[PDB]
């Protein structure tokens, strides 16, 4: 993977989780990515997301880790992700392993460079989801949501 070409502008587009309440309306990984801004050795994202019904922005970085490939951020306790597929110029494909309290669970990202991606696209994720135990029903299409796109 070439990092420095995911540099820019995304927008989210299907968000994925073995445990549903966190990407729920009301859950802290429900969150709307602006950008990515590759630097030397982190990712720095901006996000969107609706507090009690209002668009509010949330910035992040992510450090490299010790595994190449691999970042970390805190966030709702202690994130470990990495780019699991990308062509860069449309779609990008995140895995995320949230820990806290001890407990972990998977999130998964689509992300793409328009608002939307076509079926193809969005039927390749859903399967890389099942293969990592998030079923179907725990795949939530967020194009049908408020993704505070008038915020951006
Ligand atoms: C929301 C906490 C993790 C942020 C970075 C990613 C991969 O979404
Ligand atoms: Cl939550
Ligand atoms: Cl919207």
């Amino acid at each position: 993977l070439n990092v420095e070409k995911i540099n820019g502008e995304w927008f989210s587009i299907l968000l994925a989780s073995d445990k549903r309440e966190k990407i729920e309306e009301h859950g802290s990984m429900r969150v709307f990515v602006e950008h990515i801004h590759v630097l030397e050795n982190s990712l720095a994202f901006k996000f969107h997301t609706v507090i009690d019904g209002e668009c509010s922005e949330i910035f992040l970085v992510a450090d490299k880790t010790e595994k190449a490939g691999e970042y970390s951020v805190m966030y709702d306790g202690f994130n470990t992700f990495t780019i699991l597929k990308t062509d860069y110029d449309n779609y990008i494909m995140f895995h995320l392993i949230n820990e806290k309290d001890g407990k972990t669970f998977q999130l998964m990202e689509l992300y793409g460079r328009k608002a939307d991606l076509n079926s193809d696209i969005k039927e390749k994720f859903v399967k890389l989801c099942e293969e990592h135990g998030i079923i179907k029903e725990n795949i939530i299409d967020l194009t049908k949501t408020n993704r505070c796109l008038k915020a951006r």
